């Protein structure tokens, strides 16, 4: 189940990387750089920074022991964009766009 499961996981992590989502997904690639955006408030605000490369590296690393953790780290990430941005900035329409690509196949977990 367990290792089923994760591979399901990396299935939908590797989905997210992919070009298919590049045009929405290119934002949550890497650490947000807060120094290097001018954002000066964002580790003020974000205690729990957390990106797709982030993810990975904990995928690969055998980190994650279940789907739950994994998601959880998903769910910070996008956590993280609602909590900083307004809620009509384009970051966040992004956010929502490759969150519903996440839910929906995340639904599909094999039991
Ligand atoms: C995960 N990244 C973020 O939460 C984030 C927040 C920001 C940003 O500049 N937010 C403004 C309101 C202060 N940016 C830079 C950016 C990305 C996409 C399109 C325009 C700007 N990435």
């Amino acid at each position: 189940k367990l290792s089923e499961q994760l591979k399901h996981c990396n299935g939908i992590l590797k989905e997210l990387l992919s070009k298919k989502h590049a045009a929405y997904a290119w934002p949550f690639y890497k650490p947000v750089d807060a120094s290097a955006l001018g954002l000066h408030d964002y580790h003020d605000i974000i205690k729990h920074p957390m990106d797709l490369s982030t993810v990975k590296r904990k995928m690969e690393n055998r980190d994650y022991r279940d789907a739950q953790e994994f998601a959880a780290d998903v769910r910070l990430m996008f956590s993280n964009c609602y909590k900083y941005n307004p809620p009509d900035h384009d970051v966040v329409a992004m956010a929502r766009k490759l969150q519903d690509v996440f839910e929906f196949r995340y639904a599909k977990m094999p039991d």
